[PDB]
């Protein structure tokens, strides 16, 4: 494919994961941006990935799509089967991934207040609970917030999927040649060059300063095996969040927990659910 | 073609072409790189363009191949026809640009040693005279330099067109988006981006601190025309070089000089070739 995608498994071989995202991140600033949620390339209507049984005023799920630039609308096939006769799951898209080629966001704030509008039109007045891994966990927050102060509709929940958030990504930096070789790894079909400046753009979006937590209560959910080595005298290397209303640990590592171990996410998520109903 | 073209274009069409030539240097040091001018991948064997009457002991003018992404073994085509029956012309390749693809140097003294070897090769034992028009001209007076003190055959002299070396930049920074427009104008083909980043990555050589003088005497060749606007107040506009043997003006701007007014280069040069022989 394109020169990006080879630059990149160049950097990954030299275990140089992180400087080349950041490369990414500076390219990423030369493609042509939407800097109002109108302006939008895509339509972010979310696509129903199942449904729940039939009513009330029970909430649907909704999967906000990662960061991966092997990602797409496949990431939550394999969890959202065990929601099928559940729960309603819609897997909303993130803005500046799709086909000319896509927009990318001005800043992520324009991209979340995309992706809030068409959420609040595809679920109507059902209460909403976001849903997303790693990257995509990281999103699932921000949009939460952003649902709460921007457009006053703050989620009935958020389910963090292991995510490592500024301040305790020391694990996701010592296993940065895992989680470059996964990516690769993840490929069904070349990573576009497009796709991977998204990447770059978002991944730099989300190390920068965000304060406001959202209101929501959080499902933090967490694999259970390491990635990589790591020495325990390092402190813990599982993902973090602060104050979480519940914490479910699930079979598999980061990557492995989303695809043999899908549905003992599902099944945190769903009792989780119930409990907070 | 690439997307590293496609973010150019954006670039220039932006006014941003010295950010992005920072971008094509960072992205760069990702391609395979050769750190022994032995590890070349090109031939390196300089063309003849022009041949000079039958002799013993002249100068041949040995053309240094310039970074534009554009370029190739076509630069000095116009100029060398004015030449022919006066002098032997060869056009020596810069490396990093041929063809798989061809591999960056590591730094520049690689590069400037890769073209040494296949000078000496090529001019027997006639003395050398280089001659590069901007980026180039600052090429060969570091490969003069280089092959002075690196390999013990210092040249009789270098032609410098147009240079703009480290502290005397302000006019072609000023004119940057003319020199991007002049790359995309200047296209036979789409600039692939394996040779975006070859000129990104001499670009950045280029800018590095480079002491060292040689001792061949210099020839400076100015345009008289302005590239663009600009305010007297702002200085002189013109190229520089610190203390020339010869100062030569001729009509055009940075880029015609070197189209429609290369005899009048030319003619600066045989005057002054006869003057230091
Ligand atoms: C999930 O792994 O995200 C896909 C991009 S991988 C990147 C190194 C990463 C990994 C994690 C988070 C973010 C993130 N990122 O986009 O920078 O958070 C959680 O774990
Ligand atoms: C000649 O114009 O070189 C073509 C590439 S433009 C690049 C920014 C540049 C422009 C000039 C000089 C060097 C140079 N470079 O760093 O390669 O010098 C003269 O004008």
């Amino acid at each position: 494919a394109g020169m990006f995608r080879a630059l990149f498994r160049q950097a990954v071989e030299d275990d140089r994961y992180g400087e080349f995202l950041d490369v990414l991140a500076e390219a990423s600033a030369f493609r042509p941006q939407f800097a109002s949620p109108e302006a939008c390339s895509e339509r972010l209507d979310p696509v129903l990935l199942a449904g729940g049984p039939t009513d009330e005023g029970r909430a649907v799920l909704v999967g906000c799509t990662g960061t991966a630039a092997n990602g797409g609308p496949h990431e939550f096939l394999r969890l959202s089967t065990s929601f099928q006769e559940e729960r309603d799951f819609l897997a909303v898209p993130l803005p500046g991934y799709g086909t000319g080629t896509a927009l990318l966001p001005a800043d992520l704030d324009t991209a979340l207040d995309a992706q809030a509008r068409a959420i609040l039109r595809a679920a109507g007045d059902a209460p909403v609970v976001l849903l997303g891994h790693a990257g995509g966990a990281l999103l699932a927050h921000e949009l939460a917030f952003r649902l709460e102060r921007a457009h006053g509709a703050p989620p009935a929940g958020i389910v963090l999927v292991d995510p490592y958030p500024p301040g305790h990504q020391e694990p996701i930096e010592v296993w940065s040649r895992q989680l470059g070789e996964g990516l690769f790894a993840g490929e069904l079909e070349p990573m576009s060059d497009a796709r991977l400046l998204a990447m770059g753009r978002y991944a730099r979006f989300l190390a920068g300063p965000r304060p406001g937590r959202s209101s929501a209560p959080v499902l933090l959910v967490r694999a259970s095996e390491p990635l990589g080595d790591w020495q325990e005298e390092r402190g813990d290397w599982r993902a973090h969040w602060d104050l979480p209303h519940t914490v479910a640990d699930v079979p598999g590592d980061h990557f492995t927990m989303m695809r043999d171990h899908a549905p003992a996410v599902a099944e945190a998520v769903l009792s989780w659910l119930d409990a907070i109903e």
